[PDB]
């Protein structure tokens, strides 16, 4: 009744006047899904006070521009965020920047408004509260139940990511999500009859959702609680309730794209306030019954996790070991020396390729750290598949799988796949998650990888096929710019190991990771155990490989170039030049190692060469000289392409005769120096 | 009836044998496809002697992989491959590579593989098709009244790019479009059980396709011509055929992922062979019964490109205007001084954006080039339209525009629009086509960039809202990594105009290009007009804006930095520092030049430091030291993010004189000199 229509008008002008104090911003999204907003967090169970708290539900703003809604709210119910931090809407360095970001903003679980990504983080959400909740569930013991709540747009409806992500989350049958739609005839281009004619709602039918419309969104709060307890009812579909709602509703311009994406007039905001009995002279304005109403359900809620806490207590007590797992990955810790799991490699050893080797890691990994889960998409079973002992998460009710199982068959669907994972990260428990394809086809998802790194969740790729070493499949399928792009982003620590040991010091960097997602680039061809490398050594994300007290050169590589490089040195001992090899698997890593280890690597006083089959951008960092690939490869067999662009220890010894040549007479000092 | 089945079985067994010669490859598609391949190219109208035939039908093998299947129909045709190049398929330097490309393979109309490209290619292909058509026909003259016909699987419709383009071809009613689902239930991944249960059919049908199912497509060519001719009768909506076909048919491993991607068992060859009628001792044979009955076909489809070349005669008797234009066109030829419309300014006019300087280059030259069409995808019109007198690429029968318009308004699907892209200039006629969007968005449609670079198309992302200098949208949309990723990806032109005579060149550049797609990063900010750029000068990619004999340092700078260097160049003359600067509006047009032009930009003897608002990747190409941003942005008004990153007049002559000491007693080369 009243106080539910205050709190609507409330939140309504709270966002507009958040809007006009930016003189920036998104009033309309607002404005139409205020009451749904109202609806949905008077449903959700949460605690302002515990924003982590495991079994709260979740709720995603999809439509990220939106967030003067998503600000509103989380002010109102008494989260770390005041108005005073409304009226700073867009302003530089505030708890409210113009898209929400997990990482400012108590109570934003992701960071959204890159579109069609917060729906795939619900799935992401959504798929891990799953396979949680079956694997501590137990007879009276729910220790997870919790419900994923996402609002999306047309934008986001239009973005082929949601697709992909919408279509698999049908497929697995995921009860607990429920998506609103603000059907409201615009989007960000315009109105929807210019591009968007499609009928949505039978394709949400066509994924397996359940369907709940709301004719009347812009008032009937009774209809979109009830779509919700209807949604609840339906454990075997995710539901998609149609919103129908007028875009910018109240405003003098409702219902067009002008109120979209810029603040209303002057005289439009006055005319809302009196309207709806507000004061057009005051703004930011929050009525103290609005404030009761929401503390009451904030009370409630509180107690709720309070025998939440209880119920945990008593969980201890009947599943003693189930319960110090739990609590151990709430306290955010893996399992004490977790890490003796790690294969390592000796010299002797047989040469692996490095897909190999992170297969065997995930192998001998998963068994014993059980908040690791993943999957693959656009990937052969045979260049990955889950490990022996687990089954796939998939519904029992398919026969293929069960919630409680490790390993998701994300379908070829990388982009989802990207975003899905940051939807788990999400969820916390500790879980660290890794989804597999082709390195070439990580650039498929760059709009979720980008987001993986500003979010600062751990998330791993795990990206096979990583040069022209695949060979046949051509240029088509071999990477050349996709490691500057990734290591040229903040925050993406970008592996590539050499070997064995390098391989399961990646794996240990991406499991024990808390705040760096990881792509761990690997090759189809197999590559010797190097003299030198360890997991200690490679932990550092460079090192020296081979030292030479009088180099001439010191060559640094990565990857299968590594190899090559230690067989160049060969060359050139013949040639009388001396080299040293650095073996740099992480940029990221060695980047944050103190000045004196890297110079130790790094040295003055001597050029360096840098050998990667790929782009040469960003190896100016540690080289002097750049030997890599900067055109598209071949189709061929991988030893042949090599060859071609000669990549052979004759060909690098060449060049890195060159560089001895081109230093003749120069002072050279280490690339690590810089004049600011 | 009985060549109909011996072609069949032709096609089968060279593309098995293809794949055995090379052990590695895809038989599966191949097996399963041939059936309709033989019909489609059966009711295909081409020409094997003129590949570039402008009336031709299209074909398109999205599921690229099956390339096998695509190049043993060109070479049953007669096109340039032979039986000889397909023993060399997936070998080194063939013409017969592992997926295929349109710069290597006669008869390839686009690059594919990539799973999902190939339809929304064929989209693109069949919209340009449509806008030629409306362009060019007249009663009597039907210039243009060709097909497009599309292969897809299971991968390319978990692919998000193709639902995004599938639902803008729908509204489009582009019922010139005809694609063909090999319903295999297979994919890459596997069984389609595990990860794709959606009902297809019905999507498709929300979009507004219609369908043809053909529930024996493993031998039913009556049925595969019979739902070719169904499709031509619905002129309003694309269709899709959905072929029930066994993978692999035929082979004792049919209907399983193992025939998918890897070649067959010898024995299984044999046993395929000796069913159908061949002798299982001979490899790659081509029964002559099949060519005579392929090279009947060829003979009506050359006599009736002859007659089509009679109409065109008589086309330019009736319409001599149009006739002339049409024939400029398919010569590939702008129009005679086309840049005599380009827009030129003093460093008197006022500051503008580059978007804006963008944007009305494109309303001076649209009116002047008819085969300039484009649109935006996620972006408001405000900040991207079409250009005065023209209108909207759409249906005539939504009232809302005319398949004669300009504009194509793709929704908010970047990567379909890059895609789509693609296939408009494949379609050829000499269309320059564009796309605008965010730049940081253009990375949703990383897939699509790619395949435009390594395909050598001509294409556009007119992408404003460059950097930090958006404001307040945050860093969710701020560029870092964007530039660097495109530059170091072979054969991209990105252009960073810093006024309106470099935009003016960035279009001479993007508009003449034949072979290189571009990307224009454009600012939301204005911009002053700068003392010595021209249209002439940026034209070389890089250029001394402000010359100085006795230097002390150089600042290359790009885009909104070049004005930021001229005013760092005053503070610093204050310290008794002598500064030059360069301006480098596109990296790669510059790299182009000869060694002696770009040496007298970036001489040896002075140190050289960069300034550029993102990424300094790259940028050591061009430079000692680098200030750039390698840190993700912020949400606040755009001066003060300037102001908080030091990007000021004062910060960049720091950073300028602590370079000229960083050098002092050093001997500087340019960073253009090399060992190698």
């Amino acid at each position: 009744s009243s106080v539910d229509q205050k709190a609507i008008s409330t939140i309504r002008l709270l966002a507009v006047d958040a809007v006009a104090a930016a003189n920036s911003g998104h009033p309309g999204a607002p404005l139409g899904l205020a009451p749904a907003a109202h609806a949905v967090f008077k449903k959700m169970r949460f605690n302002p006070k515990d924003t982590k708290w495991i079994n709260r539900d979740r709720f995603v703003l999809s439509n990220g521009h939106a967030c003067a809604l998503l600000y509103s709210m989380l002010v109102l119910y008494g989260y770390d965020l005041t108005v005073e931090d409304l009226k700073k809407f867009r302003q530089l360095g505030s708890k409210t920047p113009g898209h929400p970001e997990n990482t400012d903003v108590p109570g934003a679980e992701v960071t959204t408004g890159p579109l069609g990504q917060g729906i795939c983080n619900g799935v992401g959400i959504a798929l891990a509260q799953a396979q949680f909740a079956a694997t501590y569930n137990k007879p009276d013991f729910p220790i997870s139940d919790s419900y994923t709540y996402v609002f999306l747009g047309d934008g986001c409806l239009m973005e082929g990511v949601s697709s992909e992500a919408s279509s698999l989350a049908g497929h697995l049958q995921l009860g607990n999500l429920i998506a609103f739609w603000d059907d409201n005839k615009i989007s960000i281009d315009g109105s929807t009859e210019v591009a968007f004619t499609e009928d949505v709602i039978a394709r949400y039918k066509s994924y397996g959702w359940h369907i709940v419309e709301v004719s009347d969104a812009d008032t009937d709060i009774t209809a979109i609680a009830a779509a919700i307890d209807e949604a609840k009812k339906v454990t075997n579909k995710p539901t998609l309730v149609r919103l129908t709602t007028t875009i910018g509703f109240g405003s003098l311009a409702q219902g067009t794209h002008g109120v979209f994406g810029a603040p209303l007039k002057a005289d439009d905001i006055k005319q809302l306030k009196t309207k709806w009995g507000f004061n057009p002279e005051e703004s930011f304005a929050v009525p103290a019954e609005v404030t009761a109403s929401y503390n009451e359900h904030v009370a409630e809620n509180q107690k709720i996790q309070q025998q939440w806490n209880e119920l945990f207590a008593a969980y201890k007590q009947k599943y003693p070991e189930l319960g110090a797992e739990l609590q151990r990955r709430l306290d955010g810790k893996l399992p004490e020396n977790w890490d003796k799991a790690l294969p390592v490699y000796t010299p002797a050893d047989a040469a692996v390729a490095t897909r190999k080797l992170s297969e065997i890691v995930l192998s001998k990994i998963i068994p014993e750290v059980p908040e690791i889960i993943g999957g693959s998409a656009d990937l052969t079973p045979s260049n990955l598949t889950k490990a022996k002992g687990t089954v796939d998460f998939q519904p029992a009710a398919t026969g293929l799988g069960d919630y409680s199982g490790r390993y998701i068959r994300y379908g070829v669907r990388e982009h989802a796949m990207g975003a899905i994972m940051n939807g788990i990260a999400a969820f916390g428990a500790n879980y660290k998650n890794y989804g597999g394809t082709f390195l070439n086809f990580v650039s498929y998802a760059a709009g979720a990888v980008r987001l993986s790194a500003l979010s600062e969740f751990p998330i791993t790729w795990v990206a096979t096929h990583d040069s022209i070493g695949l060979g046949e499949d051509g240029p088509t399928h071999q990477p050349i710019e996709t490691l500057a792009h990734f290591r040229a982003t903040p925050n993406i620590s970008v592996w590539r190991p050499a070997d064995g040991n390098e391989t399961s010091a990646a794996y240990k960097s991406a499991i024990e990771s808390t705040h760096t997602p990881h792509i761990l680039a690997l090759t189809r061809q197999n590559l010797p155990q190097l003299e030198g490398s360890s997991i200690e050594k490679a932990s550092k994300g460079g090192y020296t490989l081979v030292q030479q007290d009088k180099a001439d050169i010191i060559i640094v590589a990565t990857g299968s170039e590594v190899s090559l490089a230690v067989d160049a040195l060969k060359v050139l001992e013949g040639q009388g030049i001396k080299a040293g090899v650095v073996s740099l698997p992480d940029q990221l890593t060695f980047d944050k190692q103190s000045e004196e280890y890297k110079l130790s690597v790094l040295p003055d006083g001597v050029p360096i060469l840098s050998v990667e089959v790929m782009s040469t951008f960003g190896w100016s960092k540690y080289s002097h000289q750049q030997f890599g690939l900067n055109r598209f490869g071949a189709s061929g067999k991988a030893p042949e392409i090599f060859k071609l662009f000669e990549f052979t220890p004759e060909g690098v010894a060449e060049r890195a005769a060159k560089t001895v040549a081109f230093y003749k007479g120069k002072d050279v000092v280490s690339p690590l120096r810089s004049a600011f």
